[PDB]
RNA sequence: UUU
RNA sequence: UUU
């Protein structure tokens, strides 16, 4: 580079993009670009906002100031914000082309005012505007989405009433989306402009529809309302119901203008009645949220569902009436109307026993992918039963009672200041008390792709014997079990299976005399992936692992320590028969060293290999001659103190080397000569005072695609002349140039970032 | 002090005791009291040994010069010993009074000559010496206790057979202990001196005993001939079994001169019988282990138990024959001879039902403790069966399959370099299957005081109706479980409950809209302690817990982090009632601060606080006027930057106060002042570089138990002349003061301790 | 850093 | 550091 950084921004290019997201800044910086279109300043500590803030950026579109000062409960408790964001007078007014302002999270008061007519977005977001004036949103003639929520919440307190003036928002001809939420609303603010799209008023204390609230409003696909007279038993969070259980009062004929709406939410309203009058002009309704309310009888009943045919997703989770354990699930017929559904959710309705039969109302339903029955305490299930359902992509029977955040969110939409579906049809039976198990539970389910048995009871001596009727699956979580690894015949019964997760599974593993089995994977024999961490691992009768097809092992948090202690040699070969191997995670097993044997004990093909979190503290570099088609190296988070003399004599296929956080004092006097391969190097965290052009040299160095150098020692003397000065110049990315790459002394400059020092004297 | 105290030992004194264990060493430091009775050395890197090396130390007994360098595998691999430790002539043999001399771990080829009549005891263990001749050991006419062990073993292996002449040992007539284990020795030493005491002769070469071996060891009590023909399976070491399977060979009568014998192990010696004749002249005997051999079969005939009337302990693990599942426990009627056995084991006999009737030949053992049936696969047990042994102290049927590292240790005897027992009788069912349980299941069992139920399956919603036959039981160890707190009465029938442990319970509080009770905790009127530990409890239906007795709560690991959010009040009492509580440990709840309340609403006799590993990055000093009986408070391992202004305007009762691993760089200037009360201070791990007088004055340090300063960033200058001559002279303890107490600069002083600086200069 |  |  003819000219250095200096500025502390992802200046990205499409649009100018400049970035200064969380840059410790107290100004504006000097030197952004005139063209800058987009530049983003959330997470600074900028106290205010002038004429001079934006002077010269006259092509800015996009101006994201949030959370500069964000409010005191909200923000970090460390660092609160003294006093609260200024904006002075003209500070945006110059702005023609300005089109989204973001000032959320700044602890405003008003409105800002002076805002330019080109503006289409305004977001105030967590300040503190509880009072919304006409006079005040005149300036937004040609606004299109406007978020104010959260200024009056639990969280962020304004101790009143909101208040919005009769007609506030009237006269914002093209406003689409408003949010209100989170904000201590006590009425729907009529008269709303015709042209709203997206309606969000949840989180607030409206205890009524009045059924002119939304007359005019033609044009609305998503109304939200939830939050409004909630359902507080077992919220996480602080939950004032309405007086008398009472619900959110809706009149049966409040939605009649709505003919658009795509999606209605009616989350925790506490409503135990869905009048079938609500939907009669309410065609293409697609996305119906009934979640937190209490409709268990309802749910029998449901004659509203007639009027549903385009409904895709439907959600009646967690409306179990309290203290109850229905002894089976009331589905109504309606159920039957709903032709389109794709994905249904009746998680928390509360039952005993699942009988075939309860199901019957979905039979027809022909496009039905999902269908949810978490947690519902079910201990009886005939699993056979879903014989009928081979077309439905997933199944859901987790979080039960089975033996043969997000509902409780208070706002999951909430914006902040910065799996195996995919293998097919899927049966989870997660987090169930499913103790034993045997071939006939699984029958008639052969179509099945994903079983998911994660975190059952599972003590069981596998024999190959069990899953006898799955010879179309693909995928097996088998992890949070108790896995006892007697038999090498576990497993082989399925045939096609790709990925098998047998992590977590350490009980049995931590007792002394047991026989287990490590050689299962060789019967397996279209097996890519095998996952067996966390299992403490440290005794084993088998002395190899076999496999023809294993591309990638995880064998994290186990004893490797153990198995490989110096002078026993059994174990130095157990993953060398893992011909087709790329891939092995060996991180966490607490390996203060390696033994000579354990590299050219490795299979073939190895690219990718970890050693993170051992407590590594020596390593013979030369060894990695063995690993002829090493291509990822990582030893982060360990004790190692030293780098090879030459990494060049290590391993000429290496290209990514991972070495952050270890003890790394100095680099070796021509550490990277003729490493030409390398692409990839991380050095970070580490305790590096200097590093010189021998060990570093120009031929390599630009061609990393990365080099991470932040959270070290470096010494800012004269002797680091050529470093200073290459990495003020260099192309090449090294992420948090401006943050975390700076001197620890000498005294002067003690604190300072490499890229700002201007070291004449020299 | 009148003179600082710069040699680096901890001069103890009862005997002059100087211990120098890992103070890294490289020669023996001046300054030894010349009274030095015992010294230590041990874990240096001492190179050698010279007639300097002792020379004023006449009152000299004892000398441990253990591991200055230990065999290449046996030590660390970031620092391997380069050259063996060189011991010169005349190094010890001034020394008149020395008694016992330990030379173990140093490499050493052979053994160390020119030693003093006086020695009682040479300990050469883990150095390279295989062959023991006459001549070597003419010096050791008055030596007692001998141990020579692992110096040709798989860990430091000598590559052939160990060789001792015959009649080596025959003219050491005063030998007692003489350990040759570990050692690849293909025969007993013959002859033996008759003085013999304990001989120990474990992992070894020894096929056959001929049947004059022990002719004359009259005084022997002690022998071991374990694992010799060892039996290898699942052996988590090399192990090379004799041919053919064979049996270490004994003849019928090799035992007949050993009068006085009162421990005789045999383990892993691959036996399939145990002839009767062995123990026709061994009256007293004390003590047998059977255990890793072959004697599932001889367990049921077992006729040589008739002549054990004497027998305390007796153990028979790990017999089990490979590849047989039992369906029952086939014991010898043999087993009532032994009238006087207090501890029988007989874990690994591996069998599927246990049945009452199998345990009748122990019905009349008056004596019996313990009886311990673990890791047996046992899937089938009528625990009613123990009201026949209300006298035995412990039940142990851990490790079973059950539903209604020390057997395996290479060397459990190994040198190294450096409950609810109490309760009363005890019935561990511990790491079983037990998924359900109730009343029944403890039918006849009400003598039990503590009942391990740790690591079930236990997935069940406890009313109060479970463990009702239990009114003795003061201790139920519930962890490693799955409790599902729906009930508050779970727990109530346990009335004489004093200790309940719910620790890593977690499963069922990791899922949303799960009614948790954690108010349990009223109806249990005796409760001294309650843990539970890593449930990851961040939801609670109840608010508060209360408690007239409880004294201890344990709650690490879980959620107060959620439960106690900003803006969240509702948790805020949680422990309030909770009203003779006088520790409580909320450790490892990621608590990054604490929200006003928090100590206001702790409970008023709150005597020591833990909030360790929290990740706290503030804390409110001045809201410890709450907790007005605070004697310990923890908070080690956070992110504190800075200490109270006024420790004494904070808490005036506090005594200990642990700061370890924090981010602390000065003391706020009056610090301590006037805290009179305060014993113990931690201040270790930080990053602090001065420390004045207005912060410790003289007043306040002098009177602490223990002072921790080291690993800070201390600055030795001419600033640092007060505290580098406070630390010099002080009485107060502070640990590592000549290793981890050190200056970090100015250049001259970097690395060098505080106590040897010398600041004349100032 | 003899397990 | 809007969850
Ligand atoms: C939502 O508005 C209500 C009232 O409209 C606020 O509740 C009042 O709070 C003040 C100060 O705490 C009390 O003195 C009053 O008793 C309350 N009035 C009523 C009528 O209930 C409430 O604080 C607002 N919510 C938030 C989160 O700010
Ligand atoms: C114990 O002694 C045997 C000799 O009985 C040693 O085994 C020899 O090891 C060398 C390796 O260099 C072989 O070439 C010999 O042929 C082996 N001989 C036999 C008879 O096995 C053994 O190494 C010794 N054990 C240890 C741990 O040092
Ligand atoms: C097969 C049922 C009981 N069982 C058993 O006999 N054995 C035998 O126990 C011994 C130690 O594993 C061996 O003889 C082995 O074959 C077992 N080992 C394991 N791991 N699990 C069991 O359930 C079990
Ligand atoms: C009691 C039998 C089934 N059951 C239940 O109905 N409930 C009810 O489900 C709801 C959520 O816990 C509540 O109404 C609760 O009372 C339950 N809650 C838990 N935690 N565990 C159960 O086994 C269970
Ligand atoms: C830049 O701004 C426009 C308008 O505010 C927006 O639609 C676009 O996505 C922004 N791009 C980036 C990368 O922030
Ligand atoms: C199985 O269920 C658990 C939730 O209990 C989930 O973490 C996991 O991702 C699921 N596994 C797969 C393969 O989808
Ligand atoms: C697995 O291991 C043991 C040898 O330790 C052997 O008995 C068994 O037959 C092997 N089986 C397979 C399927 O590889
Ligand atoms: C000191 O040495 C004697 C004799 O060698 C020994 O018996 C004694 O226990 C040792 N005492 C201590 C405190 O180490
Ligand atoms: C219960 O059993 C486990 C062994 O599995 C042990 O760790 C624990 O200390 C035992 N509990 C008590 C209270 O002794
Ligand atoms: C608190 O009590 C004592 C200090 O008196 C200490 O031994 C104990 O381990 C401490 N534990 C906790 C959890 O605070």
């Amino acid at each position: 580079r003819w000219f250095p950084k200096t500025l502390p921004c992802d200046v990205t290019l499409d649009h100018v993009i400049v970035d200064c997201t969380d840059k410790h800044l107290t100004e504006i910086p000097g030197g952004i670009p005139t063209n800058t279109t987009n530049l983003t300043l959330t997470i600074n500590h900028i106290p205010d906002i002038s004429p001079a803030s934006f002077h010269r950026l006259v092509h800015l579109v996009e101006i994201d100031f949030r959370c500069n000062c964000v409010p005191i409960r909200l923000g970090s408790k460390s660092n609160m914000c003294p006093r609260r964001l200024q904006i002075k007078p003209r500070s945006f007014s110059g702005l023609t082309y300005l089109k989204s302002l973001y000032l959320d999270g700044n602890q405003l008061l008003e409105i800002p005012q002076g805002l330019p007519p080109s503006l289409q977005l305004l977001s105030l977001e967590a300040n503190n505007i509880f009072s919304i004036r006409k006079e005040q949103l005149t300036e937004l003639a040609n606004i299109e989405i406007l978020y104010l929520g959260q200024n009056c919440y639990y969280r962020n307190p304004c101790y009143v009433s909101y208040s919005i003036e009769k007609d506030a928002f009237l006269n914002l001809t093209k406003l689409k989306v408003l949010s209100l939420k989170d904000n201590n609303v006590t009425t729907v603010p009529t008269v709303l402009p015709s042209t709203l799209t997206e309606l969000y008023l949840y989180n607030n204390m409206i205890a009524e529809i009045q059924e002119d609230d939304f007359n005019n409003l033609n044009q609305l696909q998503i109304l939200d309302l939830s939050g409004n007279c909630p359902r507080c038993y077992n919220a996480p969070f602080p939950c004032t119901p309405c007086k008398n259980n009472s619900p959110l009062q809706i009149p049966v004929n409040a939605f009649d203008a709505l003919t658009e709406l795509k999606v209605l939410r009616l989350h925790s309203n506490s409503l135990q009645h869905v009048p079938p009058r609500w939907f009669k002009n309410i065609n293409n309704l697609q996305e119906l949220d009934l979640s937190q309310n209490f409709l268990a009888k309802e749910i029998g009943d449901a004659k509203f569902l007639h009027f549903l045919p385009n409904l895709i997703q439907l959600d009646l989770s967690f409306n179990f009436e309290l203290q109850v354990y229905r002894a089976s699930m009331n589905l109504s017929q309606a159920f039957s109307s709903l032709k389109s559904l794709k994905i249904l959710r009746i998680r928390g309705y509360v039952f005993k026993e699942l009988k075939s039969f309860q199901l019957s109302p979905l039979h027809n339903l022909q496009n039905l992918e999902v269908l949810d029955l978490g947690t519902n305490f079910i201990k009886i299930a005939n699993l056979s039963m879903f014989k009928q359902f081979k077309r439905l992509k997933v199944i859901d029977l987790s979080v039960n009672k089975i033996s043969p955040l997000y509902y409780f969110r208070y706002d999951k939409y909430a914006r902040s200041c910065r799996s195996c579906y995919k293998y097919g049809q899927t049966l989870d039976l997660s987090k169930n008390s499913i103790f034993f198990i045997k071939s006939s539970d699984f029958q008639h389910l052969s179509f099945l792709k994903c079983l998911n048995l994660s975190g059952n009871l599972i003590s069981q001596t596998l024999n190959g014997s069990e899953f006898q009727p799955l010879a179309e699956l693909r995928y097996l979580d088998f992890s949070n079990n108790r896995l006892d690894l007697l038999h090498s015949t576990a497993f082989e019964e399925l045939r096609k299976l790709e990925v098998l997760d047998i992590s977590s599974n350490s009980h049995y593993f931590q007792s002394e005399g047991i026989t287990h089995m490590l050689n299962f994977t060789k019967n397996l024999k279209v097996l890519q992936k095998l996952m067996m961490n966390d299992n403490d691992i440290s005794s084993s009768t088998s002395r190899t692992m076999e496999s023809e097809s294993l591309r990638t092992l995880e064998f994290r948090g186990n004893h490797l320590d153990v198995l490989w202690r110096d002078g026993d040699n059994r174990y130095l070969q157990l993953f060398k028969n893992l011909l087709k191997l790329e891939e092995l995670d060996i991180s966490k097993n607490s390996l203060s060293f390696l033994p000579s044997g354990v590299f050219d004990g490795m299979p073939p093909n190895l690219k990718n290999l970890s050693l993170a979190k051992n407590g590594l503290k020596s390593f013979i570099w030369e060894k990695l001659r063995y690993l002829k088609n090493l291509e990822t190296l990582d030893l982060s988070h360990n004790q190692l103190t030293t780098v090879p003399e030459r990494l060049s004599n290590c391993s000429r296929s290496l290209k990514n080397l991972i070495l952050k956080n270890n003890q790394i004092r100095s680099l070796t006097k021509y550490f990277l000569q003729d490493a030409f391969q390398l692409r990839y190097l991380d050095l970070s965290s580490n305790k590096i005072q200097m590093i010189q052009k021998t060990s570093f040299p120009e031929n390599v160095l630009n061609n990393l695609k990365m080099l991470l150098l932040h959270h070290n020692r470096f010494l800012c003397t004269c002797d680091a002349v050529w470093f200073v000065w290459w990495v003020q110049h260099t192309e090449v990315t090294i992420p948090y140039l401006a943050t975390d790459v700076t001197c620890v002394g000498p005294g002067a400059h003690k604190g300072q970032s490499v890229i700002s020092l201007d070291l004449y004297t020299c």
